[PDB]
């Protein structure tokens, strides 16, 4: 559930990069034992990568359960991450990316061999994940398939995807918790009954994510905004990239780092006093 800093080179060029729970939970481990089983037998390695993609879709249903949109959206992230794992771009520490490099006949810090392997399997890896989705929900709907298109995340910088995911998940939870804060109190001018419990939860949440964002935005500004993120600002870029569910970052936190007061980010002026009593 937490956004850990278990990333590669986090003291160096990856300072402030946070690792998504979804990615931490993406099981894809190669042991140094099976380094030869996969090298001499190219299609055995394939069946393992395909089934790792399979199991990932099976894991996602266990988490989100009957939330079709919430599972499909994560598939596209996990799919892309497998690409990063394969290509060597991945940022997690014990990702066994070193072992994959040797298996695909590249090794010693190269890219060409393992880059072409991904390029040749992207389609079939995704096709597996589609069969995994079908095994999870029964029948693939005739109008559901538009969501389940072959996704374009593979070439996009990983941190940018990870940050986008953070922001989406942040805005979804922030909105969810701000909704419970209204269905707990409408007027309570002052101590009343249950309202403050939600106020503590919303405030706590904003303050957990405050630190996380400060860490993620530290990396963004240093590297990715400077070269090519369309030179847009941190909250400004996600405002036009991932639809309207990353706008809450700009809509409530752009003008100033007003994270310092979590109650100031409330559009309704009525409920603001019950939490700030």
């Amino acid at each position: 559930d937490t956004w850990t800093d278990l990333v590669k080179n986090s003291s160096d060029i990856n300072k402030g990069v946070l690792l998504p729970p979804r990615r931490k939970n993406l099981f894809l481990k190669i042991d140094e034992s099976d380094i030869c089983k996969y090298k001499r037998d190219p299609k055995l390695f394939k069946d393992f990568i395909y089934s790792s993609a399979i199991s990932e879709v099976e894991r996602l249903k266990k988490v989100y359960g009957e939330a079709k949109t919430k599972v499909v959206h994560a598939m596209k992230y996990s799919f892309a991450d497998i690409g990063s794992i394969i290509k060597g771009d991945d940022m997690m520490e014990n990702n066994s990316s070193d072992k994959i490099g040797k298996i695909l006949g590249d090794g010693v810090g190269q890219n060409e061999k393992r880059k072409k392997w991904w390029d040749m399997n992207k389609y079939h890896i995704w096709e597996s994940m589609l069969s995994g989705y079908k095994h999870a929900y029964g029948n693939i709907s005739e109008n559901d398939r538009k969501m389940l298109d072959i996704p374009n995340n593979d070439d996009e910088h990983q941190f940018l995807r990870w940050f986008q995911e953070w922001t989406e998940n942040f805005c979804t939870k922030r909105n969810e918790l701000y909704e419970n804060m209204v269905t707990a109190c409408n007027s309570a001018k002052c101590d009343k009954k249950e309202c403050t419990e939600a106020c503590k939860n919303y405030s706590n949440f904003i303050l957990i994510k405050k630190k996380e964002y400060q860490s993620l935005n530290s990396q963004y500004d240093m590297n990715y905004k400077e070269t090519k993120a369309e030179k847009k600002e941190s909250p400004e870029y996600f405002k036009d990239k991932c639809n309207g569910e990353c706008s809450c970052l700009s809509e409530y936190f752009k003008d100033e780092t007003r994270w310092k007061n979590p109650y100031e980010t409330l559009d309704d002026t009525e409920v603001k006093n019950n939490c700030m009593c």
